[PDB]
């Protein structure tokens, strides 16, 4: 791509505050000038070192983030600094203006979500996990926080950060990178073993510790330090829902998702066929009830 190329956004695009006091880092709510358009505006440094990352990161979002799970790009522009000061570039995508699942479980009585809201958010998650990867990209940081909601209950994901692209379907990386509670074993083995490898399964393994974080609140080890975490995901056994209040169904699924050896662990496709994902006849009222409980913490705040 070239960064020369782009526009400076002066008239087109203007930044309305930071969001969720600075939990995404450099995020704001942003404003289309003329239309009033609302938009997520990510702004970063153009130093010379995080080139191929920047490049990476407005490929994924120019290439994929049509798809309806995936918060969609709007473009790039570029505020010129003068010579030996930084430009500073701004990616512009769709505002997901009901928050995070992260926002809705901190909002939800006893921190926790109904059965029926995780399996249609679930679902959705792996509807655009299942595009990303025919496309052979591993998004590589699946957790709630990077999972966000429309007004209209559209479920979305964000941040392609830290993504990895493919050459073949059986392709595979060796980066240690992502979010220790999240992270698939085999992509915490890369960290003390430079022969290890993982591949796109590890996004579904995160795709399940997101479901227990829906599900309890939290991930598994929430509780102890991320160092503790890592040393402990690969040497416990796979995770499991603790209550059996939980339908059958619903602890199948995260026995499914959550297999330890990647090899063995299920993709999208077979996921998707699990009665949990696959038999929802309520979903309508699902989403006049995540509406509701979006209108109501709109409301709430002021
Ligand atoms: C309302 C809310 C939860 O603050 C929001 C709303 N709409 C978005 N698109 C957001 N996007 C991101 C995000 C984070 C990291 N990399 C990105 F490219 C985008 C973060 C917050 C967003
Ligand atoms: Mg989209």
């Amino acid at each position: 791509i070239d960064l020369s190329a782009l526009r400076d956004p002066a008239g087109i695009f203007e930044l309305v505050e930071l969001v969720g006091n600075g939990t995404y880092g450099q995020v704001y709510k942003g404003r289309h000038v003329k239309t009033g358009q609302l938009a997520a505006i990510k702004v970063m440094d153009v130093t010379g070192d995080e080139e191929e990352e920047i490049k990476q990161e407005i490929n994924m979002l120019k290439k994929y983030s049509h798809h309806r799970n995936i918060a969609t790009y709007y473009g790039a522009f570029i505020k010129k600094n003068p010579p030996g000061m930084d430009d500073q570039l701004w990616l512009v995508m769709e505002f997901c203006g009901a928050g995070s699942v992260t926002d809705l479980i901190k909002n939800t009585k006893g921190n926790t979500l109904k059965e029926e809201w995780i399996a249609y958010i679930c679902r959705e998650i792996l509807r655009g996990l299942s595009h990303l990867h025919q496309h052979k990209v591993i998004h590589r940081d699946i957790k709630g926080q990077n999972v966000l909601l429309t007004e209209n209950a559209e479920v979305k994901l964000v941040d392609f950060g830290v993504s990895a692209q493919l050459d073949r379907t059986v392709g595979r990386r060796n980066t240690f990178i992502g979010t220790p509670y999240w992270m698939a074993p085999e992509v915490i083995a890369c960290d003390e073993n430079p022969d290890a490898t993982y591949d796109f399964k590890s996004d579904l393994w995160s795709l399940g510790i997101t479901a227990i974080e829906m599900a309890e609140g939290a991930p598994p080890l929430c509780d102890m330090h991320p160092m503790r975490a890592l040393f402990l995901i690969p040497r416990n056994p796979a995770p499991r829902l603790k209550s059996k209040k939980w339908s059958k169904k619903f602890q199948s699924f995260i026995e499914s998702c959550l297999v330890k050896n990647h090899s063995q662990r299920p993709a999208t496709e077979q996921l998707m066929k699990h009665p949990f994902i696959r038999d929802q006849p309520n979903e309508r009222q699902v989403r006049i009830q995540l509406k509701d409980h979006i209108d109501r913490t709109k409301k709430k705040r002021g």
